[PDB]
């Protein structure tokens, strides 16, 4: 019932933990970067995933447990402008996270309106992962969430995606929003 059936293909990257960032590589002006950001006002965990759009590698990841709203946004800003003012991919739906406009943070809106949008984004991430295109810091917390994200049947008979056990899907969504922008041999539509 694992969602990420191609987890055996997930490349693992060595990294240096500096501050709260898991840093694999510093900024490269020759490259374009983007940030998949699962965050919000009332959230136990917020995750920022910096994707290198030329190499397809998560070159930096930032996870924070119970940070204030001013902390998440200030650190999202510093993270974006440390990678060529990378544009953020956030589930803004069009009112709240426009705090990004105030801070002057470039961003692409990704409204997770229906369960199928969430399921599409993640299934895209799972497909790239099974194709050998996803590479993340070699952190066990990342690996555990991917393994723990599973399909569950409903009484109707159809399946839904859920994180039980610890019940965290903030890394999963952070990676999905980032790899949605990734052109390998295909760009993500829908």
């Amino acid at each position: 019932n694992s969602v990420f059936s191609g987890l055996d293909m997930l490349i693992l990257l060595p990294y240096e933990r500096r501050g709260t960032r898991l840093v694999v590589e510093d900024y490269r002006p020759d490259h374009i970067y983007c940030i998949g950001a699962d965050f919000g006002k009332n959230q136990d965990y917020s995750v920022f995933s910096v994707l290198d759009l030329d190499t397809g590698a998560i070159v930096c990841l930032e996870r924070m447990n119970g940070a204030t709203w001013s902390d998440q946004v200030a650190r999202l800003k510093a993270l974006s402008e440390d990678y060529g003012h990378a544009y953020v991919v956030a589930d803004t739906w069009d009112a709240i996270a426009e705090e990004l406009d105030a801070q002057g943070i470039n961003y692409t809106p990704l409204p997770v309106k229906s369960s199928s949008v969430k399921e599409q984004l993640i299934s895209n991430l799972a497909l790239l992962m099974e194709k050998g295109q996803v590479a993340v810091p070699n952190d066990k917390t990342i690996l555990d969430e991917l393994r723990n994200f599973r399909y569950y049947r409903t009484a109707s008979g159809n399946q839904v995606m859920r994180a039980y056990g610890r019940g965290h899907d903030d890394i999963v969504m952070s990676l999905a929003l980032a790899y949605s922008q990734y052109e390998g041999k295909d760009g993500y539509k829908f």
